């Protein structure tokens, strides 16, 4: 039986472990954190993730979809909150068949862990990868107490997240062609209780957004009517008094900021002060690699291979999509080296596409006529004019194809709106003809 060692029992690592063990591979999976299925007295702090069609499809191929969706909340659209006006629901699709799902990360990881073990994988927790000796084909692991263990490996899969230790080790033996692009926004994760969201009638079956120019909040629901809230805000003010994490010296400052800038959201954040001080501020960055593998010895996938900004909510979906593709190449290739090169060749252009579209979404949420004309064109020519957040989300269309069609649609709108102040001056039938001329079904 072919042997593989996977580092990181996250979303990509656990899924690929299941797909490989199900195909007869001897799978050993190492995770630095404890087993989350072992109940302790500690609280369960976990965020919700938006699971889209492409991510759900990957779970379907793994035979885990129904189990996952049973614990997921349906989000029919985005609920945009501008103070003074009732929330405006922008539906994601025609009906409840075009939706995305909010799933708690911890729940998903536990289901994937059970699935990988049911398929025959062996999972070892409380062991973090420290280094790799590629010549001797050995790696070193250690627990938090620093006690070290050495293991032989034949194939090494780096599914160890955006700060992959496997990636660091690979960069020592090959030039991965890394380019790091940091973003000026950080983020802070907050919470809304079930009592609070009910009291203020926050729609459970929707994704919620609080736009505010250079900063904003987003909220995803959970089964118990609580919401996970994420604040996006500049790390630093430009050189000066504009809002930034540096300007919010403590949780009391955060409250004043929210009471001023997010008045309809502050009442729902009961634990704002403590969450703001105890939850660390996250960083945003995009990391692009020219290559994802070292010969036939090691390969990266998920956040280890292509860290991206969380806008568009596609990091997990891409990671699950990576896992299916990697298992497919490994299963059917002439040899591991061929599989890893073919895997890289397939997935690298798609990762670049979603990395770019996520950043574009990041910029766009940090012109009104174009979106208004586009909303009309999407209703008049379905299957040809599909909004950006729908193509990435509701179809297994390769990311690069979603992007290519998005540019055609964006330019088409540019020509129709150019040199017009309002929509009554636009020839709607002429716009529709360009759609049929430049967008195949
Ligand atoms: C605020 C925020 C919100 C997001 N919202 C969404 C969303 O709505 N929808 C979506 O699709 N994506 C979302 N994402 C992106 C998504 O969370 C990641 O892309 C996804 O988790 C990637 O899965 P992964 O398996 O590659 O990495 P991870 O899920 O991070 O798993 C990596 C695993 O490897 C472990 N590990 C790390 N280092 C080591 C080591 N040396 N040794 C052993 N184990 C190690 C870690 O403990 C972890 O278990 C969001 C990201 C952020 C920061
Ligand atoms: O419809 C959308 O544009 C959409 C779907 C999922 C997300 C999402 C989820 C979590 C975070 Cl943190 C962010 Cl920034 C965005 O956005």
């Amino acid at each position: 039986a072919r042997q593989v060692t996977i580092i990181g029992a996250g979303l990509a690592g656990t899924l690929v472990a299941r797909l490989l063990a199900r195909n007869g591979w001897q799978v050993n999976l190492f995770e630095r954190r404890p087993d989350p299925r072992i109940e302790t007295g500690a609280r369960g702090r976990s965020i919700n993730l938006a699971l889209a069609e492409r991510g759900a499809h990957a779970l379907r191929l793994a035979g885990l979809e129904r189990e996952v969706l049973a614990e997921a909340v349906m989000m029919r659209g985005r609920m945009v909150h501008v103070p003074g006006t009732p929330p405006n629901l922008q539906p994601y699709g025609r009906d409840d068949s075009e939706v995305i799902w909010s799933i708690n990360r911890d729940r998903l990881n536990r289901i994937l862990l059970d699935g990988a073990e049911a398929a025959g994988a062996s999972i070892h927790f409380n062991l973090g990868l420290d280094s790799v000796d590629f010549a001797r084909q050995r790696l070193t692991l250690s627990n938090v107490s620093g006690e070290r263990l050495e293991k032989r490996f034949h194939l090494l899969i780096g599914a160890d997240g955006c700060n992959s230790a496997v990636r660091q080790a690979m960069a020592s033996v090959v030039d991965l062609g890394e380019h790091l692009e940091t973003q000026p926004h950080g983020y802070k994760e907050l919470q809304i209780t079930p009592e609070a969201s009910a009291q203020f009638n926050l729609e459970p079956n929707a994704l919620h957004i609080w736009p505010h120019g250079d900063y904003m909040c987003i909220a995803l629901p959970n089964l118990d009517r609580s919401f996970t809230v994420t604040l996006f805000l500049h790390h630093q003010s430009p050189a000066p008094a504009s809002p930034s994490f540096a300007q919010l010296v403590d949780g009391h400052a955060a409250r004043r900021f929210f009471q001023r800038q997010f008045p309809d959201l502050s009442p729902m954040l009961d634990s704002l002060e403590q969450d703001f001080e105890h939850h660390p501020t996250g960083k945003l960055a995009t990391l692009r690699l020219t290559t994802w593998h070292v010969g036939g010895q090691a390969v990266l996938l998920g956040d280890a291979a292509h860290p991206m900004v969380p806008f568009h909510g596609q990091g997990m979906n891409c990671a699950l999509e990576d896992a299916v593709a990697l298992a497919e190449h490994l299963q059917s290739a002439a040899d591991n080296a061929s599989a890893l090169a073919a895997f890289t060749a397939q997935r690298q252009p798609d990762a670049l596409a979603i990395q770019a579209m996520a950043l574009e979404n990041y910029v766009e949420m940090s012109y009104l006529l174009e979106r208004e004309l586009g909303q009309i064109m999407a209703q008049r020519q379905p299957t040809r004019f599909i909004p950006r957040y729908s193509m990435v989300t509701f179809s297994r269309l390769p990311y690069a194809q979603a992007m290519a069609r998005g540019q055609i649609q964006e330019q088409l709108l540019k020509f129709a709106v150019a040199n017009h102040s309002d929509l009554t001056s636009i020839n709607l039938d002429a716009v529709e003809h360009e759609v049929t001329r430049c967008l195949p079904p």
